């Protein structure tokens, strides 16, 4: 590793923590730096091959440099990458995601999910004139202010104010008693309550139906907007997300990751009586130099037809399955307090606590064991992420002899951890 | 323009305004939709070539599908275009920027330049522990709630909540008497004073020698950091950008458009004492799924390479300058109040107005006149911005045939208008 160890060194006083994005510093022993991707793998810098089971986070369902949509990003390179003024590829897009997460609405393509939910606030709270925001325990949606809020709502990051921070309300999350009290007490200066209809980002946690069925129950009778923060669900659990794999309804919603192809990327979609207070139509600003990226969309076209004409859901819950199964099997057999959540293709497991239906049950979690696991793993070459918090996602790629060495490098892995 | 004509029937119910960003609305009679562009060229999905004077509005100072540029994107994309952990091209563009813009500093990358001057905002006010952040009337940080303020600070979108507007100070732009008051009353809690060296979005407004002064002098007695926002003026007004061409020192330089290549980008560059404070050395929260994008990397990369090796500088200069001696040439024969505004390759033209020093001032030129010159032009195969409130941006392939026909349009569209 003697490449990554060089680039390790000289990044170390070029950006704050050495990284450009957090969860990357936490790889062990050290962050190994990639020199390329190619299906279900990643290829470091020193030459070496591993297993990607975190796919950049959620954005390759369809794995690594997928051929569909390389080479309709070779055509779209052809043509130019950014012009300032509308082109085909969004238009299409924009067709093709609104006739899966709402028929008849509109979208506002942006350029990531912190962007898109971003949007989103400010949307909801422009359409109803209210102020207050409700976000739960353990939900992740993005970098920006209104969001970096925990309860007392208080900051969780530093350099934002705290009148900003008060004015986002946080409850735990699929904890009814504790989201009817809070609608109870604000209710009627909600201007949206956003949720991840799936955590990914503090392990895996899937929503109780009772919590899914009061989210919506009150939003509808308060006058909030419901957001549902697809940025990973979208397009990852089924062609109609959360909304269809539930069988809920959003009244924003919020895509980012898959939709781009891997290419930076956001969206809000809605209805357009809401959508179209956006600006150039209403008063709602939002504007970007980036917006509709040409090679973004083109990326994302391509995906989704994947998505259509290829197998890729039966794939990837396939593989998320065999990993299931291969953890539990060992797993069972130590009599260990364990858990491991499940929905399709995303998953996680969580040492020490027998169940996880919550954030505060995520943390409780054996955090040295997992990252353990996670060094085990890597040194097998199988790459999974390095927090016990981030998701373990499973796509396209993930069959034949890529599955097999997933697969035994987690089986062996767990016995050698469990072993010391 | 048949097939602009069905693509925008098409949208008018996908998009709010009908587009992904609201200037691209207002291209007359009805915004054309683009098949590709190359060069100094954008082509119509009818198949219309157009010069190009807005280049996506400041990214593309090389042009449209530099053969430089391109070839490295074709070499990067052949590596897999998103991996979720450390590449190889972040570090080299991090070292070139910093060797330029912030030597011994650090640098985060992430995806536009709204992300960039929102997270600048956010270190300032966790590095100086206050609230309060002053910014200029006219300028534009994009699209974030804290920006989103005019003086009564009040929203100027909606959806803005007035607590968080109010943390926004705003005073005229080259304005030293009201500068000075306002550090006088609420100097000790501002946290940053974010400012475009340049104006580039209410026409192109040049900054005076005294506002610079003042603005280093206040920031530097009072604790509150100088963030110059140069997501236009950086690379453009040389490899120094704004610091180098005005010889003043920022503390956070926002970057964004030209160091992306055309790809999605922005980012913060400042000390390494100011940058340490982001996660995950410090407390000042910053993720990003796409930060440091493989692609945009290796864009910028090669973008940066070709301003240091091509005549970029003296070509896109001669350009602009040559544009303006012909629009002045007409005009100054007609008698009529006018003034056009140049700094290197950006500029604006302001009809009904002597003088243009702030956004006010800029807010009184005649709109009519300025619309029916970006028709004008457009009918004879030019592009400007269709805002007068925009910049025209000239870059490396406007030289030759095509600036030819630029000058030639310019002056004929001028004529034309003049005459009607
Ligand atoms: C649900 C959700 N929302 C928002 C985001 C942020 O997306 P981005 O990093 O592109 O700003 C993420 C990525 N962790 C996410 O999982
Ligand atoms: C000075 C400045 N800052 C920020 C932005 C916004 O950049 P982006 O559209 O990528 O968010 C712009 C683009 N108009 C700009 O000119």
């Amino acid at each position: 590793g003697e490449k990554s160890r060089m680039l390790f060194e000289r990044t170390k006083e070029l950006f704050p923590g050495g990284v450009n994005s957090p969860v990357r510093a936490a790889v062990k022993p050290y962050p190994f730096y990639v020199k390329r991707g190619e299906g279900a793998y990643l290829y470091t810098v020193d030459g070496a091959r591993i297993v990607d089971l975190v796919l950049a986070y959620g954005p390759l369902i369809l794995g690594h440099k997928h051929p569909r949509v390389l080479e309709a990003v070779e055509e779209a390179l052809a043509r130019g990458w950014l012009y300032g003024a509308p082109g085909e590829a969004e238009v299409l897009l924009a067709e093709k995601i609104l006739g899966y997460v709402k028929r008849g609405g509109m979208i506002r393509f942006v350029n990531s999910g912190t962007e898109a939910t971003m949007t989103a606030i400010r949307l909801a709270r422009g359409y109803t004139g209210r102020d207050l925001i409700l976000k739960f325990d353990g939900c992740y949606h993005g970098s920006h202010d209104a969001v970096l809020v925990a309860a007392g709502g208080v900051p969780t990051s530093a350099g934002v104010p705290e009148a900003v921070a008060r004015l986002t309300l946080v409850t735990p999350y699929n904890d009814v008693e504790a989201l009817e009290r809070v609608f109870a007490e604000y209710g009627d200066r909600i201007a949206g309550v956003i949720v991840e209809p799936v955590i990914a980002n503090a392990g895996v946690i899937p929503p109780r139906r009772e919590f899914l069925a009061a989210l919506q129950r009150l939003s509808r009778e308060s006058g909030a907007l419901l957001i549902l923060d697809e940025v990973v669900t979208g397009f990852r659990l089924g062609l109609e997300g959360a909304q269809g794999y539930f069988n809920i309804e959003g009244d924003i919603i919020v895509l980012g990751k898959i939709i781009g192809g891997g290419f930076p990327v956001g969206a809000v979609a809605g209805s357009r009586e809401v959508m179209s207070l956006l600006t150039p139509q209403g008063k709602v600003f939002n504007a970007g130099t980036f917006n509709a990226h040409p090679i973004t969309m083109a990326a994302g076209l391509a995906t989704l037809k994947a998505l259509e004409e290829e197998p890729v859901y039966s794939v990837s819950r396939e593989a998320a399955k065999a990993l299931e199964e291969a953890a539990s099997e060992v797993l069972d057999r130590t009599g260990l307090p364990y858990t491991i959540n499940r929905v399709e293709s995303m998953m996680q497991l969580f040492i020490g606590v027998e169940e996880v239906s919550n954030a505060a049950q995520a943390r409780k979690a054996d955090k040295k064991f997992y990252v353990k696991l996670h060094e085990e793993m890597l040194r097998r070459g199988v790459f999974i992420a390095p927090s016990n918090l981030e998701a373990v996602f499973t796509g396209l790629p993930h069959q034949g002899e890529a599955l097999e060495i997933a697969v035994e490098g987690l089986r062996s892995s767990l016995k050698t951890v469990l072993g010391s």
